[PDB]
């Protein structure tokens, strides 16, 4: 399926530490958002295209040590896919959680418009400041 194919490219791309990758689902104008619960860290609210993906991702390194995906589930409907799955998160003092994710996706002409990120931030701030 199409749009489930460019979702996998760019999960495909975050795997790979491949930001060409993530970007190959992207639209120019895409909307990347995060829960305002994570203003704490710099990485709450709405980015913007391309840039903002990068502004984003050159962030991440200051409050973890890592992280990696594991999508489950793809329910899909029109141009909209929501994804679950669960990542794994190092905090900079290498302590690792398993987490859950909720990915909202919204596609048009093959290619995201918008993707946000919704999770249990109380969990995720416990992650990483242990
Ligand atoms: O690129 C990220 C990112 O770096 C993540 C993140 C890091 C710190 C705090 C909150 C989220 C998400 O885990 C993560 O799903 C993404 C991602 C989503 C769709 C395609 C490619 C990548």
């Amino acid at each position: 399926s199409p749009n489930i194919e460019a979702i996998l490219a760019s999960y495909a791309g975050f795997r790979d530490r491949d930001i060409e990758g993530i970007l190959s689902g992207m639209h120019p104008d895409v909307e990347w958002v995060h829960p305002e619960g994570m203003g704490k860290y710099g990485l709450g609210g709405t980015k913007l295209g391309h840039a903002g993906i990068k502004e984003f991702l050159a962030h991440v390194p200051t409050v973890l040590g890592g992280m990696r995906l594991a999508p489950r589930e793809f329910i899909e409907q029109g141009d909209r896919v929501v994804v679950f799955g669960t990542r794994e998160v190092t905090s900079l003092r290498g302590t690792t959680a398993t987490l859950d994710f909720v990915h909202s996706w919204t596609m048009r002409d093959g290619k995201a418009t918008r993707m946000e990120d919704i999770f249990d931030t109380v969990a995720f701030h416990e992650l990483i400041e242990s």
